[PDB]
């Protein structure tokens, strides 16, 4: 996907929340570096729901395309408000950022 057009949508839909350095500080929600090939719920030092902590899914493309077409559908009981980005090419440049970003 494409990395620039992935940033803006970061920018725009999730730096309100989230932030992707590493050791970056936690905000409403946990901060994503190493998110890719881990399980939901381990960044270190944030609470999260038993819902997000027992999804038991490992964070890849594949779970990412569709947990952010709608994450209340795939972890019912999230905390995270966010109704979904329908565009799959919008999903894949912002996987293809968070993928960058995450793995600085
Ligand atoms: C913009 C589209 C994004 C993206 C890429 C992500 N979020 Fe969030 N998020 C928020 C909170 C409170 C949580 C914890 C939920 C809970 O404990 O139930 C999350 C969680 C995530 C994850 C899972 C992280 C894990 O380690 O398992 C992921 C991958 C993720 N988010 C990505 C809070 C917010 C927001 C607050 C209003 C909004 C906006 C976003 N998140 C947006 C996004």
């Amino acid at each position: 996907g494409d990395v620039e057009k992935g940033k803006k949508i970061f920018v725009q839909k999730c730096a309100q929340c989230h932030t992707v350095e590493k050791g970056g500080k936690h905000k409403t929600g946990p901060n994503l570096h190493g998110l890719f090939g881990r399980k939901t719920g381990q960044a270190p030092g944030f609470t999260y729901t038993d819902a997000n902590k027992n999804k038991g899914i490992t964070w890849k493309e594949e779970t990412l395309m569709e947990y952010l077409e709608n994450p209340k559908k795939y972890i019912p009981g999230t905390k995270m408000i966010f109704a979904g980005i329908k565009k799959k090419t919008e999903r894949e440049d912002l996987i293809a950022y968070l993928k960058k970003a995450t793995n600085e």
